[PDB]
């Protein structure tokens, strides 16, 4: 392993120093480099099992076995004396900046994955460019640097969720002794959006500052990979240019799908538009049943909206369906209407949006139920949440040789490498991976370290925890119950479960036996926890810590031996005893 | 091990059936017992490593090696045919109810530990009595069944904390778009207390119902252990009686201390009084700096109170002092005044409490600072939070032979056994153990199973997670930083840390770089996580899950390999990189 690893590390690193903790000549070079403002990776051989072996294999590259040894872009540059020679002669800058390419790394896409990869790479001396361009939505919405999560995803979604939760805090406050006349309390959509957008703006700016502070070149331009190392960029002016890079990271993300029905693109909106919408949506129809559909419907209802969700078949396809049903039942019991087994046929315009007084328009939605009954209802706003899709040109990807799948996503090795060996793909366009911001960030940071600092650690995409920020939140880590039973068989699966009631809900007169948790375990494997599921407040805070234990192979016994923190919702995971096979009720 | 275990199991179990999954005669007996409403423990020998060996050792008790075998109170009763003989002859009830003692278990104390132990024991056929009596506070406050947490502890404390958090939710709601005139919003203490007390009342009742439903005898009487198996009880009428029990569980808990200064008992109150106080405390002085002191001060301030904490030396003695300082700094920045390095000398009455209009009285507190300056200030309410102490008579404990320590707590083996071998102690009076409700519950349930169902599992009291429900909450699991450095030395400890900002605080215009987390790790032991600490909202939900991983031996690498859930506070634990030794700032 050592020699193959060393060959790839030396070939790929932009500027790398092989060193030892204890080496005065190593510190000499480190200080000259720091003095010269030259960033680099460092591998301390004395902190590695195989450091001994590595130091000797280096002679296959350097002809020496001493430390320090500095390499630039695959070329041995020198020991301590040679580096100081270059420094003294003011040749060092030109050496560390010599390359066949304009950049060591070009990142195409300035979102969760691409910004994380670009910043991490720059730390090790990789001369880096990040390209980002936001193609406007059909009604012309655009936004700044940061990608989907920052601008039209997790960040504004969770902030609007919080605004919705505050509706229930206002209700609860009365029961806890606060004197407030809710009859006189209303919500102002545009005040909320202005606050959300001011925060997003601070993030757009912050990322630009972060890139500048790491000496990353930020180009607000559309990038097109036209050969393995050439990226064609088109700026706002439509000026076309070409830049070259050693490594390329595709991090271009996805955009919302529209259904192919008359009126959808003209009169509907998607999540891309919702989070900066200048007018309150008013009476709203959400078409779709993904976590985005339900999250959006949920906070619109809590903000006082008349909300309907049109569901083609099931809720939260791909998630544990028992939990999905409970999520939806809570929503229906708390205002959200569901038109189940229903699809849209056409959207007709009845009023145009009032761009002046910031009022919504009015739409007639025609569709049909599976039972043959017609759906025909007026809505002020119609939101499509029917899937997201990558935006890579299949043709041009074919030309360069980057393989895509059926769905247009990039087919990658377990180290994110595409079929073009210097080109990598991270984030939502990486076929088969969980489409989540912390996944993209971990992938991009870990990839940058393997490319430019000799790291070996891969991203682990197994048992990645999630949380759906519906009005009652749903956290999960690992297998759904049904997937566990399909994999291992019903006889090998035990499911421990319980209802519970947040203490906060008692004085507030909220529901018994609605919050719910379960552990799906494998009997044959010492009751290994295969999946954890919780429906309740703060479900993401609950779930996160357990994801560490699950990654370590937690068993039911590990949960049982841990002592609860009281009073919390999470502590119920430490005292589960009712199994599904026992038939005993999980109510409490 | 097998024979010693079997000897103790047979001796101690009230009614126990040795059985196998696959045994029709075993099911015959199980059904006769279920039919006869006879509860019992069951040990399925075919589900045990040493089942083979156990089945043969049973002959040392039964003279047979077959299953089923039923025992009552140390006596082999019969195989299947003998049990049905007794049943058919209507002798079985009298056999299973024959004992030298009135009860298999008497629990002295109806709180967190004692109720948990009593209910669990009853499940296995132990005829159980639970004694509970609430000695009134100096001003006459009393309450119902359930103990300190239910009545005057975790439950009302966290509910009043929630009422306080709702103050900040009301503030935040404006920034998230809600239209409310806070100038017109006030808090009504007595409305809050009525809601809290209605919930506590439902718990008092619920426990009484639970005891009835498990056939546990509940005596609202003061119990006194006068010999190993004899408990003298005094009812409300002052009628004295004596009942006998095989096993005794002492679960009597603690009560607040008062300082030995004039006026303290007459005019101050403690947490015992606060949670049902009929009048709003008004301008309040909390004397003490325990987690109870700070929790109480914190919610009183958030409910609009003018609050001062008088601190003799340090905050949260015994907790990580960096975190304690941050907890206190947050409180001071949010209204709570601190009279630091100050102790009280006397409490003088200026107004008596208005028991009619439910208004507080008025007190003059005289004390002095370490710098010699005198403290003299008027308060409407003075709350002592200076420690809690057990209430066991040292003399009578000596007589029976139950050893106490310096502090009056019971000295126990790691299986909760006192120096009187049939007498056990759980909960806050168990010397050296964490004084927490889930600890007491786990101890009592696990003890009941060892006594009456042949279990071997001990309670693990190591790395028990905690949360301090101050206005900004503080969760912890494992060693403080200072204790880790004392144990292993500064060179062997690495501390990863970061500030963070809840997304919820951004639009709400709350603080950057106040929430904080750290992992204290042992370098020599693969960066084992020795202590986890988090200051932030929902800190108990954050911490709980990680307690499972820490119990399993989590390392920093285990945290790093786990993927965050976004957006959450907890996910920051999965991306910590700044160490204290690096000197780099933890701000973000
Ligand atoms: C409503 C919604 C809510 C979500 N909520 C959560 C949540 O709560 N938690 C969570 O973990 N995940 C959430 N996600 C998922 C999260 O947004 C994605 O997983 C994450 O943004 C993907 O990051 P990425 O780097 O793959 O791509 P993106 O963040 O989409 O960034 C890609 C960037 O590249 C731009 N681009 C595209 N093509 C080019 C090109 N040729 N040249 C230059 N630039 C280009 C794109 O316009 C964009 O700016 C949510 C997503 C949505 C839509
Ligand atoms: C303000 C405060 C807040 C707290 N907050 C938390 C928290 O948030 N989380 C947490 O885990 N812990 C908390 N605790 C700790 C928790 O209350 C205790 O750890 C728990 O109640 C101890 O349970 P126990 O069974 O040992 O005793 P207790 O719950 O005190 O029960 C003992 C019972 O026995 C009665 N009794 C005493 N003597 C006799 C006798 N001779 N005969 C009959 N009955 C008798 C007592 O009156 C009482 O009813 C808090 C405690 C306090 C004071
Ligand atoms: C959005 C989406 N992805 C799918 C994958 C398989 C089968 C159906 C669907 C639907 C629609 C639906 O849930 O009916
Ligand atoms: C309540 C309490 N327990 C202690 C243990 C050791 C030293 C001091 C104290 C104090 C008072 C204080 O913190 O000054
Ligand atoms: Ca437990
Ligand atoms: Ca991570
Ligand atoms: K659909
Ligand atoms: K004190």
């Amino acid at each position: 392993g050592t020699s193959q690893w060393l060959r790839k590390t030396v070939d790929s690193a932009a500027v790398i120093l092989f060193s030892k903790t204890t080496c005065p000549y190593c510190k000499k070079v480190k200080d000259v480099l720091a003095e010269a403002k030259i960033k680099h990776a460092t591998i301390e051989l004395d902190q590695l099992s195989n450091g001994s072996a590595i130091q000797k294999c280096l002679a296959s590259f350097s002809k020496i076995e001493t430390v320090p040894q500095m390499f630039v872009r695959g070329k041995f540059i020198g020991d301590s004396q040679t580096v100081l020679k270059y420094y003294s002669n003011d040749e060092l800058a030109g050496i560390v900046n010599e390359s066949k390419y304009d950049y060591d790394l070009i990142v195409i896409g300035g979102g969760s994955g691409g910004l994380a990869a670009g910043k991490e790479a720059a730390k090790y001396g990789a001369k880096t460019a990040v390209l980002d361009y936001v193609e406007p939505t059909p009604i012309g919405t655009t936004w700044g640097l940061g990608g989907t999560c920052v601008n039209v995803g997790c960040i504004p979604k969770k902030l609007m969720h919080q605004a919705g939760l505050l509706s229930h805090a206002l209700e609860d406050a009365e029961h806890f002794g606060w004197s407030l006349d809710r009859s006189k309390i209303s919500h102002n959509w545009s005040t909320m959006v202005e606050g959300v957008q001011s925060h997003i703006g601070s993030l757009n700016w912050g990322y630009k500052v972060a890139l500048r502070d790491n000496q990353v070149t930020y180009l607000n331009a559309k990038g097109r990979l036209i050969s393995p190392h050439e990226v064609q960029i088109t700026d706002k002016n439509q000026k076309v240019s070409t830049i070259t890079g050693n490594k390329i990271i595709l991090a271009t993300g996805e955009r919302p799908k529209y259904p192919e029905i008359p009126g959808a693109v003209e009169y509907g909106i998607t999540s891309d538009d919702l989070f900066s919408l200048p007018y309150f949506p008013g009476k709203t129809l959400v078409i779709g049943a993904s976590y985005v559909a339900l999250e959006c419907a949920g906070f619109l209802a809590s903000l006082g909206g008349d909300v309907t969700v049109m569901v083609r078949s099931i809720l939260l396809r791909g998630f544990d369906q028992q939990m999905a049903e409970k999520v939806g039942d809570y929503m229906e019991n708390h205002g959200v209407k569901f038109a189940k087994l229903c699809v849209p046929d056409e959207i007709k315009q009845l009023k145009v949006v009032d761009t002046e007084n910031n009022k919504p328009g009015l739409l007639l939605v025609k569709g049909h139920y599976t039972d043959g009954k017609k759906f025909e209802e007026e809505f002020e706003t119609v939101i499509f949440a029917v899937g997201r899709e990558p935006q890579l040109s299949k043709v041009l990807c074919e030309t360069v040789g980057v393989k895509l799948d059926k769905n247009g996503r990039v087919v990658c090795t377990d180290d994110e490498q595409t079929t073009v060996s210097n080109v990598y793909a991270i984030g939502d366009i990486n076929a088969g991976k969980p489409q989540l911001t912390p996944v993209a960030i971990q992938a991009g940071r870990y990839l940058a370290r393997r490319l430019f600092a000799g790291a070996t650690e891969l991203t682990d995409y197994s048992n990645v925890a999630t949380t759906v920020f519906t009005p009652l939140e749903y956290g999960a880590c690992g297998l759904s119950e049904e997937d566990a039973i399909e994999k291992y068989g019903d006889k090998d699966i035990e499911v421990y479960h319980s209802n519970f009631k947040p203490l906060e809900w008692t004085v507030a007169h909220r529901e018994d036996n609605v919050c719910y948790m379960k552990l799906v375990c494998r009997k044959s494997d010492n009751m290994r926890v295969l999946g954890l599921h919780v429906l309740g407040p703060n479900a993401g805070e609950i779930t996160q810590g357990y994801a560490v234990a699950i990654k370590m192979g937690a068993t039911k016994a590990d949960f049982d031996r841990t002592i609860g923190i009281h009073p919390t919702c999470s502590e119920t995971f430490t005292t589960l005893h009712v199994t599904k096979k026992s038939g005993v009720s999980p109510i409490v």
